[PDB]
DNA sequence: GCTATAAACGGGCA
DNA sequence: TGCCCGTTTATAGC
């Protein structure tokens, strides 16, 4: 599955779930010692839990965004704990349309990269302006994934809805990275 | 921390 | 409309 012998580590998962019931955000902010609520700044109650370590953004619509988990399973579990906390605050919340929205991964190929040469040979997919950001932004089309490539050989892979896309994008880029290994 | 990346969410504003 | 508003996370030069 990983011909490269390297498996990108999952670092952050963004998911959403529909609690399916309108929410009184001021009421949640009061009853919960866990919550943070600043309406003029953002229309959401910000809640956090230690295990799995995540941050939830809860809206009046009943929609909820779960961030920070290390896996899809962890992200769903976390979203479930938030749903229960809300149910317990006195809201008839369900757990409708749970959906993984973004998976962020990273790995180390353990060799330096000639970013400029790589960008020049893949102009249609590359954005490299070292004065603004030290990483080369590689917008792959298949799968539709963005990789941030650094001189150190460290790689960030983001935009995936399924972990296999994270893996395929890395496998696709591996031989390109090797071709432009800084010697 | 600022710079940049992806994604979801909502209120506010030109 | 189409932005930024928020939060998360790896990464690194400023």
């Amino acid at each position: 599955k990983h011909p490269s012998g390297i498996v990108p580590t999952l670092q952050n998962i963004v998911s959403t779930v529909n609690l399916d019931c309108k929410l009184d955000l001021k009421a949640i902010a009061l009853q919960a010692r866990n919550a943070e609520y600043n309406p003029k700044r953002f229309a959401a109650v910000i809640m956090r839990i230690r295990e799995p370590k995540t941050t939830a953004l809860i809206f009046a619509s009943g929609k909820m965004v779960c961030t920070g988990a290390k896996s899809e399973d962890f992200s769903k579990m976390a979203a479930r704990k938030y749903a229960r906390i809300v149910q317990k605050l006195g809201f008839p919340a369900k757990f409708k349309d749970f959906k993984i929205q973004n998976i962020v991964g990273s790995c180390d190929v353990k060799f330096p990269i000639r970013l400029e040469g790589l960008a020049y040979s893949h102009a249609a997919f590359s954005s490299y302006e070292p004065e603004l950001f030290p990483g080369l932004i590689y917008r792959m089309k298949v799968p539709k994934i963005v990789l941030l490539i650094f001189v150190s050989g460290k790689i960030v892979i983001t935009g995936a809805k399924m972990r296999d896309e994270t893996y395929k994008a890395f496998e696709n880029i591996y031989p390109v990275l090797s071709e432009f290994r800084k010697i």
